[PDB]
């Protein structure tokens, strides 16, 4: 019944559905709570042939599953595998977004304003990670999880800020589809904008749909 379910769970319970969800630009990261049914339904899409293509790659062979892994563990991983990939993606990019935005300034498809988007949120992510990294982090991991309802909820409404700030830099892009006449570095470009989104998404619902959760919880 998985219409029925949370886009979070299912996105953390069924391998590459992230990349599906994705796909038809369901948020499960800041919006996991809501049921596939419901975000289905805004998107007037068919809940049946979604339902059937999660089944198809539910049975695919079982991922590492986070939902009960040790909370010290989920922040080990966090803190290497996104926040230190984001700090090294981020600046690569607006070198990048910089270069793509001077060169093509002519072109009607240049995605103007791309660099400033990019630079706001690496300067936003970065403030919003360092928190998690020296204090919320180290709190969970110290056992007060039970007690960070405060800083929880001021990094669950950043999250959502981030997800504007993708919603802003794909609506700048075309939804990250490079026009005809883009050459290497514009097309090398959107492809670590897609890695930065699938990461920084993945990153958000580890965060919003597991780690914080339980943490308040007393995990
Ligand atoms: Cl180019
Ligand atoms: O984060
Ligand atoms: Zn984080
Ligand atoms: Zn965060």
């Amino acid at each position: 019944a998985y219409r029925d379910q949370p886009l979070g769970e299912l996105a953390l319970s069924i391998p590459r559905a992230s990349a599906l969800f994705r796909k038809y630009d369901m948020d499960y990261a800041a919006g996991g709570k809501q049921t596939l049914a419901r975000a289905a339904a805004r998107k007037e899409l068919d809940v049946e042939v979604i339902e059937a293509e999660l089944a198809k790659l539910a049975e695919q062979p079982i991922e590492k599953d986070w939902r009960s892994a040790p909370l010290a563990e989920i922040i080990d991983h966090i803190i290497v595998r996104y926040h230190d990939r984001h700090r090294e993606q981020l600046p690569e990019l607006i070198l990048q977004a910089t270069k793509v935005e001077r060169v093509h300034a002519d072109k009607p498809s240049v995605p103007k304003g791309l660099t400033k988007y990019l630079t706001m949120l690496h300067e936003e992510l970065s403030s919003h990670m360092m928190k998690e990294e020296q204090i919320l982090f180290p709190m969970i991991k110290q056992g007060m999880g039970s007690q960070a309802m405060g800083p929880i909820s001021v990094m669950e409404s950043e999250h959502d800020e981030a997800g504007e700030l993708l919603e802003v830099i794909k609506h700048t892009t075309n939804n990250v589809t490079p026009p005809p006449e883009a050459c290497t570095t514009w097309k090398a470009m959107y492809n670590g904008i897609n890695e930065l989104i699938d990461d920084l998404m993945d990153h958000i619902s580890l965060e919003n749909n597991v780690l914080f959760p339980r943490a308040l919880a007393g995990e």
